[PDB]
């Protein structure tokens, strides 16, 4: 291969200029399943990767594993390969009460409450999504009968104190982050999330074009869990979301 | 100025007098806010204190006001949040601006996604890691006035200083100095993408972020920094009326889809 | 000549110092105490006025509220030949003891804007000119008036920043909530909006400063200031920097 | 059950000491070198295996890349009841005179990652355990090894984070321009993109944790190993962390 | 008993003393003592060696400090509960700019806080700055004597040796942080670094004492030429005169 | 003279390679007498020094004076004259409530609530012990049968606020420090100290070699004042774990 991690070549990628990049390596085959002629690339570590078609032109499906370092790496090596726009796709928990499980959101700007946007640039530089997708994104949305919900994710480096979750073996959270939920909720906080602020800034730094929807599956504020068909169904509407997004993207192009 | 004939503590301006206005336009000049209302059906002065001069409006048989801030994010928190106070939930900021991508032509058009915060007063309103990021609506409804007026608007990220000389790491200064932390600064946004420097959209951005108001900015390049030629008044004149007639169009089409 | 002011280095006739409050319509008011005044100029929220002291030219400029705005007026002023500024204002006090109509003169401000963070590192402090405080000190002892001299907050917002809750959203964010309490324990006196950015780029750039302030309101209290109080406190502070003003004229 | 892992704390009959590598598909290779190997679960990128050393059971979790995931990682594993965790990898250093082949110990790391500011404030150390790094140092002794102990820079990123310009970009931001520099004139003697969020955390939590690492390349040198060597070191790293599990067994 | 933690000193040992002379260096309380109406020795305690001493009638305490802003704490604290309520730091420094000759004196009205104490006492865009009265006692004094002070910005460094960017050192090196300081606070028109101002200023208004500081010039690092012994002790000697002297003047006047 | 401060020259070390740091200039004479033929060598200001022999080794005990700034100097100065280890010996209060006066502490690391050290390596950087000073420590004490305490202190430049005393002329602390010796207890932090951050930081920084240990004399948590006896032998217990600790790394080389 001729990148480092993700046992790719470009030869491999036949042309892909897009790739939607789900954290779950088991995700990758089910979402290329959704494409024309889809095909195995390579699986490495974390990183599973396959080719798919919309629009008579091929697309990558990669997972990036959890968090915004091994986030950082697939990006940086697509990029590499020639690929420029990326679509993150995911399933969440949502931190206001009006959101409900079920629900899509498309995410403009993060919280970057990570580390390694830090080293593409300075913490005052916005963590922003790119134009052109979240419109795809939103777009896609609302012609497929989905009103999201559009704005601001808190974006993690870990999945419990940052989220300040107390269910653990500590069961503590230090003085800065107590109170953080109630603070992000306040500030109109849509949801925790763990990648979007490593992907957002680095691709703005780079000349690459991100963009975010993901399916509400539990609301932190909420007492009630629901039901795992309700669970499969949010996944969907996320993907046929992605999904389209990408072909406007590719038909726009 | 008399308490007694306002609402609220700095504008002069009470709510029955905006008549249900929910948006704004917020230009940075005192002297732009009457042009800028000409351009509405049956426009009438409001009020005038300190660099907070407002008039009222109507497109789509909807009141709008233009209310100025002045220069620099502390004015403008002012503005927008007496503003709120009467009810404006939609703030659409109008300027011209100089760029520093040597892509970037006088004449362009930039609609700005997310902010460098480079200010002071966002601090107030959320932590540094926060995004300075507009309105989704307020954004999409600018590029789109714009695209239908002939125009392509760059659209991205601004830097958005509290200082017109040193945070723009300008030298043409009584000093001809600017220290370690803001050297090579310009040099750095240019790498990050940034298009341009302006003075109020962190500000801006954060404060309605963190309240639940709505904003957007769309600006018209007037000079550039990477440049040598020197613009002329016809093209500069032309290029701020170009910009108004997108913000003009960007809340009608706000206030149509708010129907 | 310069960006914003509409001013030439001509049109101040040989002026080294300045008068600058933060309102448009206070420069004429405060001109109208010197000899000879005469309007100048008046672009965005810079008007600016020419009198003369002891037989010497001073500028009146308004700066506008904020930072931002300040450190064009400043930095514009010093091109044109301007060496020292002196701040004019009305405030409110957070300490008990200080009562409405009190003067209050700066030492040094709390940098809680973002202007000074582009003249210094954060670490700096926003001192005033030794001489300018003095003169401000000395010219209210000589009027009658009892100064409490000492630390100003200097905040980039009029609301979170001053920790009011009388708002829009009702809310300040947890970094802000307790912060007025913190100043009131840490002996600072009131809260402003400028001379963070004029002490800090004044020091930077080799400038004299110092400010002023008559006290309208006290945040401890109930009471709101009517006009009638407002204007007294105002006339109150203007006499003690227009004298300071012939103070450093005679002494320069 | 836990949220991440896919396990249980019946499956790791009664483990308190985990060892805790990157790579998937590394914690079978790991796990060979035990007795009784047994897969436990997959799921995303933690594969995890049992084995017994000293006739006592020990876990061995792939962690992924990352702070974030090493984290979910650790915490499920402590409520579970494993206590002690080390860290095996294989390294590049930043010293010249470090070579392809040396054994790297962990005392503290530069913290250069996100994670580890969720448990604790910047100012607060990111320390190794006092015992994980005497078994980890004295096994390498015992087996003819004289390991390099010090200091590790542990990033969030693989490429501007290690000051990398062999990029799509080209590019590194001036807060990371001559950081490299920076931190080979403090005596670093290599970088990471783990331990800050591991050493934090477990003292912020009363865990145990260790380090070692095998030098596989060095970022100042001319050549470029073999696989010979490589795998070697790779060979020599894990020999050193399952006899330090030993003698922290045996203890 | 009575007696505060560090210092040695108990609240009647000091017979009603309000104000205080801090020099650094336990050595030279002794000497500025005997500058004051019937000297005596108090007690020595770690670097802190205290004397009383008399002026226009009023005691006046002279307690040694020790060098950095953790000891300087201790000492302003510890008098503080004794109750002390004024303190003036004295001193003899180097300069940093090249107008600023050996045997000048210096009056600091601000200090940029290179420290770590000052910020346990307030945070750090918190302005480290002298008592208005201190000052100008210091500034008045001087011209009294016919010196004309320099009045600014001092430099204040919890380091002798990589936070004054210096060279000369085991290590001959200084992290990026610090690389380039020296010309930068020379930019910004600080005179001179000193190691305690920033938090003998911060903690003065942060707790509601009143402080002031003046320096004497004794080597410029900018300049080539050396100074010779008696314009050192010149120097030292003139200094201690202004801040007997801004003492005698604070005392009046109360 | 040819160091600034300490008023010492290489040729009064004799060769010393390894010093003991009390921070109390009384304590210098004290501690080199449990040494062979040990000779005054200096007085200045807090730094006072005193040279003995162990093993056939000399050994300077030279004093720091109180805070990172005072010992800054003396390391440097120290090093300038051939000195490559460090250890500090001290008596301490603890925060931890299962610590008990008499205990004896090693510290690995140390949080650095100190100014002095930023001066030698930014934050993020660790102030951590070095290996083999922390391992002779340890041994020397559990060859006096005692079971030290091993882990993380607190490094105050302030006596007062910085350890969130109340008992003081204000009876105040600023927000930023109330309820940050909880905070500290919480993260496993076992005692305030005052020098350490700095030493362990410059140490680490130039290539120097840095261990800690103390003698509880006090606990925050706990009712009781101890007598003076138990004080005492306190000290003399951390002092005769110093000086064994400095034998076995003398026997090493």
């Amino acid at each position: 291969s001729e990148v480092f991690h993700l046992g790719l070549t470009k030869a491999m990628l036949k042309g892909a200029k897009i790739a939607v990049i789900p954290g779950d390596p088991a995700r990758s085959e089910r979402i290329a399943q959704r494409m024309d002629k889809p095909e195995f690339l390579a699986s490495s570590r974390e990183f599973t990767s396959w080719l798919g078609y919309l629009e008579n032109e091929p697309v990558v499906v990669c997972s990036t594993g959890i968090g915004g370092p091994s986030v950082s790496i697939c990006v940086e090596e697509l990029a590499q390969l020639g690929v420029g726009t990326f679509l993150r796709i995911g399933t969440t928990g949502a931190i206001q009460p009006y959101i409900n499980v079920g629900d899509v959101l498309v995410t403009t700007g993060a919280v970057r409450l990570d580390g390694a946007s830090r080293h593409f640039a300075p913490l005052e530089y916005p963590a922003v999504a790119d134009f052109s997708c979240t419109n795809a994104l939103y777009s896609a949305a609302v012609a497929q009968g989905i009103t999201p919900y559009v704005g601001i994710t808190a974006s993690s480096d870990t999945f419990y104190p940052g989220q300040e979750r107390y269910d653990t073996f500590s069961g503590k959270v230090y003085p800065a982050y107590q109170g953080s939920l109630k603070q992000w909720q306040d500030l109109n906080v849509m949801n925790y999330e763990m990648e979007s602020a490593t992907l957002f800034t680095m691709c703005a730094a780079l000349g690459l074009k991100a963009g975010m929807v993901a399916g509400v599956i539990v609301n932190r504020t909420q007492q009630e869990i629901p039901n795992e068909a309700t669970i499969k169904s949010t996944e969907q509407k996320a993907v046929a979301v992605v999904i389209e997004a990408a072909r406007r993207l590719i038909s726009a192009g």
